[PDB]
Formats: structure tokens, sequence, C-alpha cells
């Protein structure tokens, strides 16, 4: 019933909170590369951002992957957005001290992201002597590989202390679990700005994944005794299991390429927003809260339909973003797993 996933979930721990020495590493190559980017006259003001810190992980199948975010406080910030995408924007300055540590990225009032990117990426591949990745880049950015094993996404992030943009006026839906004093405290918090043709910057808001993850119950002693562990946790866990398996059982086809564990994250927002209360998510129903996070995500994949979580107007699941062929693949295989108690986790 919920016997099989227990058991995936119990060897999923015994390589998480065993020994993992990757970690470590990857601190190693960040507190290094930091060291140097802050010797730079543009990156002087960068830092890494806690989104769980050096050990924030995509990959919970294998820890050779890592995904690392650096900051950059950029101060007095004009925003324009491009072509009503609600989630792309440009980035102009207030232009107060003219002569500005990124003056030097601007192609007119507009702040271009190729070539801020371009002096990150070379200082970087200097910085080396890990092994550099030049394959895409974009978004991620700067991809490293530590010996032959651990991969990580190094992301550079504009960060802007100032109220959130009005295309997230109504996303953030968390009221009626997390409550409306939390949701206006989250939003007191910063926003980042990344890139990925034009020089256009995404909204990011992947650092309140981790204040939400470690606070997620509709009472403030959830998971913190006894009587009140619930699955949120271990559903999330599973759903990005899931979905890195299949991206595994299909890894020499296209189909499974634009699919990420944020799509898998994003659609399991949802499902808490749909079902606040603690007792909709016991660890005794882990098998139905599972279902239900797996049906919500098959009704996604039908539909062509996932709103980011911050952003209601922007579509995860557009045309434009994953064809409609890589979306009813995913939907046939999804539904394939559900209809066989779960082969991918044998
Ligand atoms: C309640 C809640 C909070 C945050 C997110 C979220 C939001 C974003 C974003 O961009 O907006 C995310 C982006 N990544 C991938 C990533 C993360 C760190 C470093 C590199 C790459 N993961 C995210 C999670 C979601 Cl979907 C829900
Ligand atoms: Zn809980």
């Amino acid at each position: 019933g919920a016997s099989k996933l227990r058991a995936v979930l119990e060897k999923l721990k015994l390589s998480r909170d065993d020994i993992s020495t990757a970690a470590g590493m990857v601190k190693g190559v960040v507190d290094h590369l930091l060291l140097r980017l802050k010797c730079d006259s543009a990156f002087r003001g960068v830092g890494l951002l806690n989104t769980g810190s050096y050990y924030e992980h995509v990959k919970i199948s294998a820890p050779n992957e890592f995904d690392v975010m650096f900051k950059l406080e950029v101060p007095r910030i004009q925003l324009e957005e491009y072509s009503n995408t609600r989630a792309y924007y440009f980035v102009k300055f207030k232009r107060n001290p003219k002569e500005n540590p990124l003056s030097q990225f601007l192609e007119g009032e507009i702040l271009s992201a190729s070539k801020m990117l371009s002096k990150f990426r070379k200082i970087i591949k200097e910085e080396i002597n890990v092994i550099m990745k030049r394959k895409r880049g974009g978004s991620p950015a700067v991809t490293l590989l530590i010996s032959e094993k651990i991969s990580v996404d190094i992301t550079l992030a504009l960060e802007s202390k100032s109220s959130w943009p009005a295309s997230t006026q109504e996303g953030l839906r968390i009221q009626n679990w997390l409550s409306a004093k939390v949701r206006k405290q989250l939003r007191l918090k910063p926003f980042y700005l990344v890139p990925k043709q034009e020089e256009t910057w995404r909204l990011s808001f992947s650092h309140i994944e981790k204040e939400i993850l470690n606070n997620h119950g509709k009472s403030k002693t959830c998971c913190e005794n006894k009587e009140e562990k619930c699955c949120r946790k271990d559903c999330l866990k599973l759903m990005k299991y899931l979905l890195e398996q299949l991206k595994e059982r299909f890894k020499d086809k296209k189909h499974l390429d634009k699919f990420s564990s944020y799509h898998v994250k994003t659609a399991f927002f949802h499902v808490c927003t749909q079902n606040p209360q603690d007792s909709q998510w016991d660890r005794k129903d882990l098998g139905l809260c599972f279902d239900n996070c797996v049906t919500y995500f098959l009704q996604c994949l039908r539909t062509e339909k996932l709103e980011n979580y911050f952003i209601p107007e922007f579509n995860l699941f557009s045309s434009n973003l994953i064809d409609k062929r890589s979306k009813e693949f995913l939907t046939k295989q999804i539904e394939y797993e559900r209809n066989n108690e779960f082969p991918v986790f044998d």
C-alpha cells in the first residue's frame, strides 16, 4: 500500500545521510571561486546564495548533481517587462553614482546577461587551475565536473531587495495553508533575476523553497513530534525520484529533456495549496497522498497547464516551452508506472 514507497524512501536515506564527501568537495571549489570573483570590479559584491547553501541539489537518485547559486546585490534597479511574458524583464539602472560596478555590461540603458556571463565564465575558467563544460550553458550558466562523478551547476543571480514585481501579486497562494502573515513575511524577502534571442532575465524565487520545506504545516508543530508526522516531504522526494528515474529510462531519447525537478516541485506546491490541512497529509496515507501528486501532475501534462508558483500568468507547460509530443509521452510513461505499482521503484 505504502510499503514499497517507504522502502524507496529507506533506500534514498542510505545515500543522503550516508557520509557524502561530495558536498564538502563542492564547498572548496565555491569558496576559492568567490574569493577570485570578489577581486573583480563587477563581481566585488558577489556572494553565495543560501538555497540550502553549497549542498543545494536537483538529483535525489544520485549525489552526482549539485546546483549552486551566486548572488550580486543590485541596488536602485529599474525593471522593464519583456513582451508581457510576466517572468522575463530588462535590467536598467536609475543612474545616481553613474560609474557603478556593472556599468561595463550596459548596452544602452539595458544590462547584458551574455556579456556579464562572459566575464563570470572567463574568471571561473582561469580559476579552475575540476573541469568546465562548454556544452550549452545559458541557464544553468557555468557547469563544473568535480573528479569523474560530481557535477555542479553554477547560476549567477541579480538580487533586488525591493518589493516583488506586480506579476507575482497573485502568486505564492499560501494564505489558507501557511497563512496570510507568513505570505507577507516571505514577500519582504529579496527576489532574484537569472539569465535565459534577447538580453532578458527571469524572476527566481528558489530561496523561498527552504523557507517553506522546513516549516511546511498548517500547524506550527507539524513533524516536531509523534502525533503530528506528515508525508509532504516524502511525497516531494518520491515525485522528484519518479521523474529522475524516468529521465534515466529514456536518456537515449530527446523526449524527457525539457523536464526538471522544478516542474515536479511547482506541481507538488500547487497540491499543498489545494490540500492545506495536515490531516490531508498523514504518514499512514503516504500512498494516496503521493497519488494526488501523481494525478495533479498528469492533469498538468494533459491540459498543458503548470503555472509558475509565484507568477500565475507564466505557464511552464506552454507549447513554446515544451511541445505536445513531449507532454503526451511523459503522460503515457507516468500512467504506465501508476498502473503497474511503480516499476522504477524496484
Ligand atoms: C514554494 C516554492 C518555493 C520555491 C520554488 C522554486 C522556484 C524557483 C524559481 O526559479 O522561481 C526554482 C528554481 N529552481 C532550480 C534551482 C534552484 C537552485 C539553484 C539552481 C537551480 N528550483 C526552484 C524552486 C517553488 Cl517551485 C515553490
Ligand atoms: Zn509535516
